[PDB]
């Protein structure tokens, strides 16, 4: 169907006949087809009166009689209604980003499988969701494959589905808050469905309680509790018995059977034998009314033509999401709390358990989407609270955003509030509350999650945590030489499609793919090689990145003279504080900021001599890096004339380390004293530059040099009885528990904790074994850490891994002392 922006924004006001849903299902179940059975039928497209987006999601429309509409359990206005179908991720690995979709649903499309049934991964997503307060409803597809491979009977089948329906049911009982209530599925509800993606068609007890109801007399609600249990229609007899053996003691055959499986079991047999005798009288008597072309068919081509118009799959699906699945009016009342990050008693906690459209802003914004707009990106999210507007003045709340500081807070003027209509946007002048809307010029200011609010009072929204450093990367070459002008162009989409990744030249004129982790770069690397650039691909081993830094001050006076022996310089090194490197790289401590201003910041809280702080010339790499070159050098004649070369020198120093080559980090550099030759036609960069170079490889060396590792900060949700198998994992990887807090209401404990990154390849892998698939992981880097091995001594833990850098880098093996920067004098 096609609606102007006028319709769209009326389907919006009553929020009472919107359902915001995800489709809970294994890649390999037919997650897509179904999807695709749904758009194809409800699907929405604006009727207009040309930028594109990545498909986020989709709105479908449904409209249903009066009569049903009466046994919705819940408040509603209107017979339309206004399905939101959100996009969730094709692997369960991605578990953050599964938890930023469902986080905007309240009610889900579970798909199970006939034969195989509830895989383990979809229990684990639906464990999530479940512990999201998100009401389930159950599909279980596949069933021509037990028809059609297997050529199983109408009560084995029966019995499969029925063990399925208790497996999940198990599931969604376990972990379901006492709050939701008894969200479990049951067929005769009809909350489970039944069918097949592939034919297309696909039916509830409902749908067939409606039928044999009125072409018979009797009522629906009675007749759907019959055709699902034990329940017999004795045809002999044509009366109903709750004996399953009767007469004189055979058999009788189930209500499901009988008036459910048998018919299509029945068009089965016939389509496929080609009884072309009975196929057209049992059409008949179905009303299966074949059109012209159609009447020539046979085979599966028939079968995917007949089933289609006897029971629309899609027609199925939408009765279950709109009869059976929470609006945001219900659900915001109960799944408030939970994505508050503040008081349950705030006032926009309150406005967000009331879906106020009147209250103030409470906007939840779970990704970025890539746009061709430009370089573009428009967020995509929910109104929990108020209405958003364009052009209007908002306050932009990062992850890092605290009620009390000013850090992470943005307060600009969103420039258009659009409608998400799959890879087609539609401006809108506002947006009301419990809606999935999408926001233009938001992009500067998040790059994935964060909070949208209009009081200064209110706190976050429960975020997702999300790191942009490059922890890891990898090397990555075509393997047909021709091939590589179409990975250059892949690798520069890569990177317009990601904010955290990252392409480029290598020296060694090799093409760098860095990431977050092992997990995001696998996604890179596939998406690189099948979608992006097409073509077949070498990639490397991953290489993590680390960090060189000094436990001390310097053993001695660090001394070096230019090549010319006219010029000498005299350094120390020693530790920049943790407390003060962060500080560097959180902005506190700024290169720009008035070196009077900035020097006080140093003193008064971080200790630092007022003196030296004024006296830094420079911070480290490129400028900003957490190092610095302090000055501490009396009556030098000529002094400014070095300054740039020094500086220099310290650029190109602290960006390649004299250990391996990487980056230092927390260095601070004191510049003792300096002799420099009368003639500036002595004192070039030339002569300069490599002094100081030297000269501070030196000191580095002798200030106890030591590495640092990037720790990941690992968070795990996870049942309280399978816990013991985490620690199993992180004690076998260096491991540190943080914490181990409950919430309340489900056996679902939540276990945080520090992981070094050079530990963690194969991290998710060997925590689902240890744990079956029960654990659900998620990392964000979080710091920098110390080695306290050696790391010269290649035979320590820190000395292995620069080892096995320098051959990496084809560097000469051993790691060249201090000794040969210094210049003995």
């Amino acid at each position: 169907v096609a609606f102007t922006v006028d319709q769209m924004r009326s389907l919006m006001d009553k929020v009472t006949n919107v359902r915001n849903m995800s489709v809970i299902a294994h890649v390999d179940h037919g997650k897509s087809t179904l999807t695709d059975s749904l758009v194809q039928r409800a699907g929405i497209i604006s009727a207009a009166k040309g930028i594109t987006i990545k498909s986020t999601a989709i709105s479908l429309y449904s409209e249903m009689s009066d009569e049903d509409v009466k046994e919705i359990k819940q408040k509603t206005d209107g017979n339309s209604f206004l399905i939101n179908l959100i996009d969730s991720p094709g692997h369960v690995d991605f578990s953050s980003e599964v938890t930023a979709a469902l986080r905007v649903t309240d009610g889900a499309l579970v798909v199970v499988d006939t034969i195989e049934g509830v895989c383990v991964q979809t229990e684990t997503v639906l464990r999530q969701a479940l512990g999201e307060r998100i009401k389930p409803v159950v599909v279980i597809n596949k069933v021509d494959r037990a028809l059609l491979e297997l050529q199983v009977s109408k009560e084995d089948l029966y019995q499969t589905f029925a063990r399925t329906v208790e497996s999940v049911n198990v599931i969604v009982s376990t972990y379901a808050d006492e709050v939701l209530g008894d969200v479990q599925v049951y067929p005769a509800r009809g909350t489970v469905a039944f069918g097949s993606g592939l034919h297309g068609w696909a039916f509830t007890i409902r749908q067939f309680a409606t039928r044999y109801a009125k072409k018979f007399g009797v009522d629906k609600a009675k007749m759907m509790d019959r055709l699902w249990g034990d329940s017999f229609f004795n045809p002999k007899t044509k009366k109903w018995t709750n004996k399953d053996t009767d007469a004189e003691g055979k058999p009788l055959e189930r209500a499901f059977n009988m008036f459910i499986l048998d018919p299509i079991f029945r068009l089965f047999t016939a389509i496929m034998n080609f009884k072309k005798d009975e196929i057209p009288v049992l059409l008949e008597k179905l009303e299966i009314v074949l059109k012209g072309d159609e009447k020539d068919l046979e085979g599966k081509a028939l079968l995917k033509v007949v089933m289609r118009k006897f029971l629309p799959a899609a027609d199925a699906l939408l009765e279950m999401i709109v009869l059976h699945l929470p609006s945001p009016v219900t659900a915001q009342a109960y799944r408030a709390e939970q994505l508050y990050e503040g008081p349950a008693d705030d006032a926009n906690c309150i406005a967000i358990k009331n879906c106020d459209p009147k209250a103030d802003l409470m906007l939840y914004v779970s990704k970025m989407v890539p746009t061709s707009d430009k370089g573009r990106f428009y967020a995509f999210g929910r109104v929990f609270a108020g209405t958003v507007k364009s052009g209007q003045k908002v306050r932009i709340q990062g992850p890092n955003y605290v009620p009390g500081k000013k850090d992470d807070l943005f307060i600009k003027a969103i420039q258009r509030v659009v409608l998400m209509m799959g890879r087609f946007v539609e401006p809108i002048d506002d947006c009301p509350a419990g809606n999935i809307i999408g926001l233009v010029g938001i992009d500067q200011f998040l790059l994935k999650t964060g909070t949208l609010t209009t009081s200064e009072t209110a706190h976050n929204m429960k975020v997702m945590k999300f790191s942009v450093s490059p922890v890891v990367q990898v090397a990555v070459e075509v393997k047909n030489a021709n091939d590589l002008p179409k990975l250059v162009e892949g690798l520069k989409r890569l990177s317009k499609s990601d904010p955290c990744v990252l392409t480029y030249m290598s020296e060694s004129g090799e093409h760098i793919v860095a990431g977050t982790g092992e997990l995001h770069l696998e996604i890179c690397l596939q998406d690189l090689e099948h979608d992006h650039a097409g073509v077949p691909l070498k990639i490397s081993p991953p290489v993590v990145a680390y960090r060189e830094t000094v436990e001390s001050e310097s053993s001695q006076t660090a001394l070096s003279k230019s090549p010319n022996k006219h010029n000498r310089i005299y350094l120390k090194a020693e530790p920049i504080d943790e407390e003060v490197s962060l500080a560097i790289e959180n902005g506190i401590i700024n290169p720009r900021d008035d070196f009077k201003a900035r020097a006080r910041i140093m003193a008064d809280d971080y200790g630092w001599d007022v003196t030296d702080a004024r006296k830094i010339w420079c911070f480290g790499p490129d400028g900003n890096g957490p190092n610095l070159v302090i000055d501490q050098t009396k009556a030098v004649q000529y002094l400014h004339e070095i300054k740039d070369s020094v500086v220099a020198a310290f650029q190109w120093a602290t960006k390649e380390g004299p250990i391996f080559g990487e980056e230092m980090r927390s260095v601070r550099v004191n510049i003792l004293d300096v002799t420099l030759h009368a003639d500036a036609i002595h004192r070039g960069g030339g002569q300069i530059i490599p002094t100081m170079r030297r000269a501070t490889y030196a000191g580095f060396l002798l200030a106890d040099p030591k590495i640092q590792e990037p720790v990941f900060l690992v968070e795990i949700q996870c049942p309280e009885q399978a816990v013991g198998g985490i620690y199993s994992v992180l004690n076998k990887k260096r491991g540190q528990v943080v914490s181990e807090e409950q919430r309340p209401g489900t056996p679902l404990f939540t276990v945080k904790a520090y992981l070094p990154v050079n530990e963690s390849f194969g991290f998710t892998g060997e925590l689902r074994q240890a744990t079956g698939g029960q654990a659900f992981p998620q990392m964000v880097f979080d710091h920098w850490s110390t080695l306290g091995s050696d790391p010269l001594d290649p035979t320590s833990k820190a000395g292995e891994i620069v080892l096995a850098a320098r051959k990496r880098h084809g560097m000469k093996e051993e790691v060249p002392g201090w000794q040969e920067y210094y210049d003995k004098l």
